[PDB]
């Protein structure tokens, strides 16, 4: 249950209270992640900016 916030800040671990991790970014250089954190509801998306939510492993 360890995740990172954004990238240059990292997060460490945020178990209990939360439920999964999530990242949000848009077209930049070659499809890269921009922000990240652990929450519980992260559905929906858009078209130029995508925001997904991971469960565990490689992301909380």
């Amino acid at each position: 249950l360890k995740c990172n916030k954004l990238v240059p800040l990292f997060y460490k671990t945020c178990p209990a209270g939360k439920n999964l991790c999530y990242k949000m970014f848009m077209v930049s250089n070659l499809t890269v992640p921009v922000k990240r954190g652990c929450i519980d509801v992260c559905p929906k998306n858009s078209a130029l900016v995508k925001y997904v939510c991971c469960n565990t492993d490689r992301c909380n």
